[PDB]
């Protein structure tokens, strides 16, 4: 996934921990590994 | 576009409006120029 970082830019700000949330789950429950990218410009750290 | 940093500002609007721009140049294979002060 390659950036995240954009919905976190386009707004909705439980919306888009919950989506991320989501996709964690569903790629972690399958068992596939799952690559993120994140652009630094606060909310990094929960991530 | 000279600059892109006018147009503010709304973040979800100003975003959407840059990627449109950005998208409809690349897809009619343009070299595009954006000043700033993403």
């Amino acid at each position: 996934l390659d950036p995240i970082s954009a919905f976190t830019e386009s707004g909705d700000r439980l919306e888009v921990q919950s989506m991320l949330l989501r996709i964690v789950d569903f790629l972690k429950n399958r068992g596939i590994t799952g690559i993120f990218t994140h652009l630094a410009h606060t909310t990094d750290a929960g991530l």
